[PDB]
């Protein structure tokens, strides 16, 4: 339970990459989320974040936080000010750590992606934190033993309207396309890396992946709004795929 924040990242758009000492009892799956208490902001509140580090990562957890309101802004400050006083001051013995409490892990149906043969992962919006975790572990599982893993093709389609806070995620995807030696991944990005503008024609993306994998079964993992959820379930049923909604 009791731990510390062992680094930060002042990532664009006020986003806060974080490094959290992973307790020896703390073993999580990909996409799992956390409840965190930082006493120096609130002695009382807990707040929830998805872990953005595959559980293959050894002895840290990375949390990409966005300052969007009180505790997250107060959080950002206790960092920039905690960091900016090691630059115009720089008393460099070693860095200290921000004591924080953590509660979890709490699960997601994501663990089923690793069990399925083909797979459509769709993030509409900004719930992309768990998908960064997932897509890393897929990398590691593919490397360490790609025969051991049923997941043979991952189709990733991402819809955001603006990526300023998410320039960290874009990089990470490019990395995945790099070490993706086996062409396990089909990453697509759409704006609402030369990526695609406008709404995707889902009728065709599903019609295409279908042909890619006949007569095998495909599983959809949707993570977005409900009016998109409905369109896809009708496509799932029209090509006989397999649907579930995360969050
Ligand atoms: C499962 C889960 C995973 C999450 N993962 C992440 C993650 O990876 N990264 C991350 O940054 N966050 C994540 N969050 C969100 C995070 O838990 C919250 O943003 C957190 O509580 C910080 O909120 P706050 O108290 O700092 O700001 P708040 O003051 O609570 O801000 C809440 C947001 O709603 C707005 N708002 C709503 N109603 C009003 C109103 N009446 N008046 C004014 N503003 C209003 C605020 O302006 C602000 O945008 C996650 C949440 C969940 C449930
Ligand atoms: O889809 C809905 C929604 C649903 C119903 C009604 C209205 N909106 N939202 C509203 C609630 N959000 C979250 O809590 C949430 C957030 C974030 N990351 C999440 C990851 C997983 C789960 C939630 C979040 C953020 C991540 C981030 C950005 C940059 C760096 O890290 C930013 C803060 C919000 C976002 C999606």
């Amino acid at each position: 339970e009791p731990t510390f924040v062992v680094n930060a990242s002042l990532l664009p758009s006020k986003v806060l990459g974080l490094q959290v000492q992973r307790p020896q009892s703390f073993n999580y799956q990909p996409g799992d989320y956390l409840f965190i208490k930082c006493p120096g902001i609130s002695k009382f509140e807990w707040h929830p974040f998805t872990i953005s580090s595959a559980p293959e990562m050894p002895d840290v957890l990375t949390l990409h936080i966005r300052a969007v309101g009180s505790w997250t802004g107060k959080l950002y400050q206790l960092i920039r000010e905690q960091r900016e006083e090691w630059i115009r001051s720089g008393s460099s013995q070693s860095l200290p750590g921000v004591p924080v409490y953590i509660d979890g892990p709490y699960g997601t149906p994501s663990t089923h992606i690793f069990e399925s043969k083909y797979a459509i992962l769709i993030c509409a919006g900004i719930g992309v934190t768990p998908f960064a975790s997932i897509l890393k572990s897929i990398l590691h599982r593919n490397q360490q033993n790609p025969a051991k893993m049923p997941l043979k093709k991952v189709h990733f389609y991402w819809l955001n309207r603006e990526q300023k806070a998410f320039e960290w995620f874009v990089e990470l995807l490019s990395k995945i396309e790099a070490e993706d030696t086996n062409n396990l991944f089909d990453l697509n990005l759409y704006l609402t890396s030369r990526t695609k503008t406008g709404r995707p024609d889902w009728e065709e993306i599903f019609k295409d992946v279908a042909k890619q994998h006949a007569p095998d079964n495909v599983e959809v993992f949707f993570c977005g709004p409900t009016g998109l959820a409905l369109q896809l379930r009708h496509l799932c049923t029209k090509y006989g795929f397999g649907y579930r909604k995360e969050n």
